[PDB]
Parts: structure tokens; C-alpha cells; sequence
């Protein structure tokens, strides 16, 4: 049931997003929506350890949103969950790893919506 | 399976606290360890100015830890849900809302732990 970063959102709604890096690789978080080969956002390698890089305000186009973390130029492996609060406050969350590293745990993005 | 912003975590661990905020009025997010009488961290948002209010990294002392959210004179209501990557990368989430209809997305905290 963890999945790899990729997320179905209600179409055509605003969404957040936000990263918090632990690990200093310089990753690089890209966000995809629908089938657009070019990222709606990117995310900026950390610069320090347990740095917050951020929330990234995205429409969620048709619905699909996939995030994408590179690191050392190969791309970092993911786990994902969604989590709601009262069928109201709706999340995901990816932890991936750039190693070695088995504790996914090196990079944080949070995926919230709606807004207001 | 909601509950109301209070966490058991592994004690005396350094974990992560990340505060957003999406609301009308001023609002104050404070964390509590254990029964310290002080917050050990507190994060102050700015009504009608959308903000991500930064990460800190906090102690887990005995293993408690609540999040209170205050705005417009009140406690906001409070949902909370725990999540996991792979039993290895831990998460905390809470969603608060000033109004009682709302969509519990005025004030979003996240916990994470382990760090590293």
C-alpha cells in the first residue's frame, strides 16, 4: 500500500506542497502534473541538513501528480501514503532515500489539499 | 481513528516540527513536551498572509508531545493522524480550523521522526 509519489487529487484544485530535506545530496524534487513532460515545479537541492526548501502553491490539472526525487543523479527511492483528516484536510507524504540508506528518510514532501 | 494533536514518540529522540498556515487571522502553534509548563517551540503566523512558518527540530523528552493552535482568541478543533513510511520513516499530522464547518486546513503541522 505505500506507493511511489504518485497521488490522485480532485481536478482542478489548488494543492500544497512542501519539502523538508534531511540528507545533504543536493536533491532535486520535481513535480508532475497529468501527462506534461516538463515538471509544474521544482524544488532546489537543500542547502543544510533537516532544511525545510519550502511550499509550492500547484492546480492539480486532470487529477494525477507525481513527484520525482534525483539525487546524485540517479533517482531516489520512494514510499508513499495518503492520509486524510475527516474526509476533509487531505495529505500525502513521501519519505525517499539516496542511498544505501534503507530508512527513507533523507527527503521529506508533504502534499496537502485542499486550500481554504 | 482521529485524534487530538497529541503524539507518543520514541523517547528522547530529536524530531521535526513544520508549521504551515492558510487563515484569516493571526494564529499561534504551540508544542508541548511532556508537562513542561513552556512550549518548547512556538510558531506565529500572520492572519491573511498564507506562510510556511519554517521547521524546527525538537527533543522528545519522555515521549508526549501535543500541539495546541490558537487563533482569534480560541483553540482551534484539532484532527490528527500518524502515518508511517515502510515502519521506518514516522509521521505526525495535524489539520486545525478556527471555524467549526471549515476543512481543518487553517493551521497544518508535521512531525517527523527519526531524523536520519
Amino acid at each position: 500500500m505505500e506507493r511511489d509519489g504518485t497521488f490522485n487529487l480532485p481536478p482542478h484544485i489548488k494543492f500544497g506542497v512542501t519539502a523538508l530535506t534531511h540528507a545533504a545530496n543536493d536533491q532535486t524534487i520535481d513535480i508532475y502534473i497529468d501527462d506534461d513532460p516538463k515538471p509544474a515545479a521544482t524544488f532546489k537541492g537543500a542547502g543544510a541538513q533537516d532544511q525545510n526548501l519550502g511550499t509550492k502553491v500547484l492546480d492539480s490539472g486532470n487529477g494525477r501528480v507525481r513527484v520525482i526525487v534525483m539525487a546524485n543523479g540517479r533517482p531516489s527511492r520512494l514510499g508513499s501514503r495518503q492520509v486524510d483528516i475527516f474526509k476533509k484536510s487531505y495529505f500525502g507524504i513521501i519519505g525517499s532515500e539516496d542511498g544505501a540508506d534503507d530508512d527513507y528518510n533523507d527527503g521529506i514532501v508533504f502534499l496537502n489539499w485542499p486550500l481554504g
